């Protein structure tokens, strides 16, 4: 049996008192993690190759996810089947080293690991054929699926509360990938076309989007013994809130009271980023991000983040190092122009089973720092029946309350450890 | 350590609109699962023999079940832990080859793949003395336990609703297999009797069937390089509404508002089946099921059901197939005597890790079309306190409603993944 | 991957009817196990070494506990995520043989077999520098933590019920082991220091005890081909409650309505514990424990608890013996001076991977006999608004009501098995 997974569990103190806090900016979609992580995930894989012959053979691949706070041993919690798929390659002649899949899989995910941050990422029930020789490059197919809680009428209704159905959405995904536009560099290039898929007889809110497109274009360039890659994307509609390659068309959310409200999506999105890891020497690492995404809704209450991190990281030993990492938000709400910001700064003393940025299992020993100056926050104050500016972007002050962050600074401490298997 | 299970995972559509849908028949207690089956079900199974001496070994073996909606990757669930037993063999040398397990285990279970029915299964908490030579043949000899949600009164009430204590349920199973009536024949013959265990004091509602028997005899002949497997069953009271060797002797249930109600199954079952699967040539494998089971029950709302399926294997290549189902259903309800009945027809081309229609993983890519005409449902409208009607069949149109499926179609298709290891 | 953990599960029978019951004494933290143990538990560990250069290795480990009823196969659960952390051994030069972990971790435990009581016992996340060669011994460190379900208010309050925010706990840790006071014997000395750690500007109840002690100390004894350990413990204010190294210094628990009420724990706890398993000749192996537990508080509500047991096996076989454990147990309230007390008798058949009393797996054939007679009990009727001695000590007959378990008998019997592997 093969025994892989991925974990991160640890203790952590508050400057100010208590428990560790993490710090995330009102409008981000992302933090920066070293230091700044407070949860215990884990991801246990048990798989196998279950039949091979020559060049064939079905492999089988699970995954059971866990999140628990981290504040009691025992701590009882519901895991998420998350994998449960069989791959079959070479099992197709006239499509030599191509694989047919079928179940739930984490397929081809692309992420910025400082920031936890996945930018591609269609992951679910599904199947596809994958790696097909185009020659110039390899050509993958895909169809996964996901569903909206809600979102969908048994019958025509002008009252949203009845858009209570929960709706399917389908994403048919095109990848054609390792083309070297040069050298050094490859190119990939994704198209996924998501929508939202409804049960005959059901309808969406007048007005819902439906469906939409992801365009992804990704250039890797091997470069300081490490790589940079340099990302564009741009979605359509049902695909700009989750932002990954997921559509959510039905364009309805609940409140906590179970309250439909309008969540519409028609708008565009916007996203440029580049990140990579080099090596510089023998003593120095470094992986870094810059990112801009501007999520631009019809509704007026997209937002326009920009990012920016450096982890250096200074290796005094072979498995002993001293690791930084800076990083700075700014999110600017489309709907009141005003704009919350923060910048982290984090030391960490480690240790780790490698010389690389990229070794693990790390145990890590830091102090975290951050500073924000938030000018906004949604209102998720009242109900979605009671309010109506019910999580539209406000200002800071709005009507006597206070929304966002504010003003202030916390640092923390404490040592974790990080492993992936 | 030893890793096994079983998983099922895959991703589907509905021609008329929406995620993939399944059809069983109202009354059936199965479908033809090919391209039928709708979520993602696993059982993770980890064992390993820890000691073992000569002869004697003591084995331990756990099972982790988990089923999804597979609508979505991250999919929070509770596991079931169905098993964590100790087996003991040749522990006892006056009963050589002989297995002393304690613990919670799949114990001997004979079940039909096409229609994914158990029709012996006393599995859950339990201990035996297993495979004892009695020379022509072996003896095996079982305790186990289930237990009814509600069903006792701490007091003698005349009120149903009082009857809210869980019971207890207790199996003594005896078995004698391996029996050769003939050649290429064998015989097992089984009894089980099962009882509602009563703390001191509780009582079950006047009339409640408290035990019962189960009575089996399946003959497995040896044929066209496969096997054919004769059965026939008899049950009495307590064991007829489950069915399969498990006791449910208060016949007390309860509707989602908590409402006891009385489902008393005083009664007696038939149950004839024969199943197999052959091979016929180098290119042609087959499973086939046959069944008629009658549920008589003293209180009028049994059933009276009969299947016959066939599913037919071509193999292109030792590694691609197409498989065919063809599944029947008719039940008739012994309260209203109308009948509901359902045909269904998959085609689907597969690849496996083998030539047999036992070969698993396989990846399949279907098409199933079913046509239904109900013309009886169970009336589950209202509260067991509204409804006094409340789970008895009901003809279709009852009082101007509807129960049942109706009369009509439906054709879906997917791609899916199966596999035992 | 190392696969190990810890599992019992099996199948009983009350005398008097039903399920089979255990027996524990009010007021007692613990009851004597062989055939009393009413539930399914099991802890499945997945490790692995991940590295390994020369002397140095990198050790990832985790646990996933399970606990059902054991009452039915399909039993859905929470499992607990206990353990998910990374030992690093001889990562620092400087105090060689040392190790370095961070993460979830069971951190060295001292328990008491036969009535599965553990007195020592600080896990849950944290972080620490294990084993430092101090020359005499071995010293080692660690924090770790946990949180209390409510205790904390946001703003001052008189209203106990305005304490409901979550109050982490800190735990620091020291123990010095090792040492050779004598022949054939060790003694290890710890201090716990636990605190109530508030988030800037939370207040905890006026007199809410905050913080406290734990001093241990426990000296082994190599004797008669087994050991005898002797322990004498302790504790201050918040860690009396818990009694095994975890604070509770909010002093504030709720009833099953939410109402908070006042469970003060200012006061101390004095244990003096002495238990060991001898060999005694060939065919006899006994474990054995008495203690004396007395937890005086100011509030008056503690109890002064007397325990004595023995577990004599005698071996007919290397794999075949008779195990009997009789124990008895003593409480008396602090609050009205009353007493509980009651006699356990278990006599069991077992078959055992091992000639020793500490071979494991075991499958066992039970009778168990208790006999008590509880003159006292707690108030737990009404709520912590309704009742105002809600949670204390109060006879038996307090206010025509009854309290404790009465004045009985009973006897139970059946089949188990128990294994750590
Ligand atoms: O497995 C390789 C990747 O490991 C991590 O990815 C984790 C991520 O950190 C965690 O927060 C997320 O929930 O799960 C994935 C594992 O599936 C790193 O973050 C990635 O950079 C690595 O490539
Ligand atoms: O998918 C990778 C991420 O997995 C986790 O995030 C979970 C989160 O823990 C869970 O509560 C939420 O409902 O779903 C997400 C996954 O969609 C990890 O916490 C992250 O580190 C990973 O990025
Ligand atoms: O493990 C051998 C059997 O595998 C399957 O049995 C599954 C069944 O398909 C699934 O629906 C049920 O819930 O669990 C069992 C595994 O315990 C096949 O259905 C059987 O025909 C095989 O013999
Ligand atoms: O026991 C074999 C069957 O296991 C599963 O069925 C579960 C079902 O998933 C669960 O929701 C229900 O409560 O219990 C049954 C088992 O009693 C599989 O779904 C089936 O394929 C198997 O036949
Ligand atoms: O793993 C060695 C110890 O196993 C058991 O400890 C169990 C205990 O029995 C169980 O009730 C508890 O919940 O979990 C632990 C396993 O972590 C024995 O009780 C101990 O005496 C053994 O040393
Ligand atoms: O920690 C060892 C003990 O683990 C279990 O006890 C659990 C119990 O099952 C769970 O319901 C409760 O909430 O937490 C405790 C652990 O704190 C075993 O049942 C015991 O045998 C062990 O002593
Ligand atoms: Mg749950």
């Amino acid at each position: 049996v093969d025994f892989h997974g991925y974990a991160r569990s640890g203790i952590g103190w508050t400057g100010s008192g208590g428990e560790q806090q993490c710090f995330q900016t009102t409008g981000a979609q992302s933090k920066y993690r070293l230091g700044n992580e407070c949860e215990t995930y884990a991801e246990l894989k048990l798989g196998q190759e279950v039949w091979k012959e020559g060049d064939k053979s079905f492999y089988f691949d699970t995954n059971v996810a866990y999140s628990v706070a981290q504040q009691n041993d025992w701590e009882a919690t519901d895991p998420a089947f998350r994998e449960a798929n069989v791959q079959g390659k070479n099992l197709i002649e006239w499509l030599p080293g191509s694989t047919i899949w079928a179940g739930k899989r984490f397929y081809q995910r692309h992420d910025v690991h400082m920031i936890d941050f996945y930018y591609w990422d269609i992951s679910g029930p599904g199947a596809g054929l994958e790696n097909i020789d185009v020659g110039f490059g390899k050509l993958s197919l895909a169809a996964t699926r996901s569903s909206e809680a809600g979102g969908s009428s048994s019958f025509a209704s002008n009252n949203i509360y009845d858009y209570t159905n929960e709706t399917a959405n389908d994403v048919f995904d095109v990848r054609l990938a390792q083309m070297e536009i040069n050298p050094g560099g490859t190119l990939e290039l994704g198209v996924d076309y998501g929508r939202a898929n409804l049960r005959d007889n059901y309808r969406l809110v007048d007005g819902a989007s439906k469906d939409g497109w992801l365009f992804t274009a990704e250039h890797t360039q091997s470069v300081l013994k490490g790589f940079n890659k340099f990302v564009v994307q741009y979605a359509t509609d049902s695909m700009t809130s989750q932002g990954k390659g997921l559509s959510q068309g039905s364009g309805v959310a609940f409140d906590n009271e179970k309250f439909a409200y309008n969540i519409n999506n028609n708008g565009h999105m916007l996203r440029i980023l580049d990140h990579g890891a080099i090596s510089m020497g023998d003593n120095w690492d470094m992986m870094y991000v810059g990112m801009y995404q501007d999520i631009n809704w019809d509704n007026d209450n997209g937002t326009k983040w920009w990012t920016v991190g450096i982890r250096p990281m200074y290796k005094w030993t072979p498995i002993m190092s001293t690791v930084m990492e800076i990083g700075y938000d700014n999110v600017e709400s489309q709907r009141t122009g005003d704009k919350n910001n923060q910048y982290k700064i984090t030391l960490a003393q480690q240790w780790q089973a490698g010389d690389s940025i990229w070794s693990r299992p790390a145990i890590r020993v830091f102090a975290t720092y951050a500073k924000w100056d938030e000018k906004w926050g949604y209102d998720y104050t009242g109900n979605a029946d009671n309010n109506a500016n019910f999580g539209k972007a406000v200002p800071a002050d709005f009507n006597g309350g206070s929304f966002g962050r504010g003003d202030s600074d916390e640092w923390t401490f404490g040592a974790q450890m990080e492993i992936w298997w």
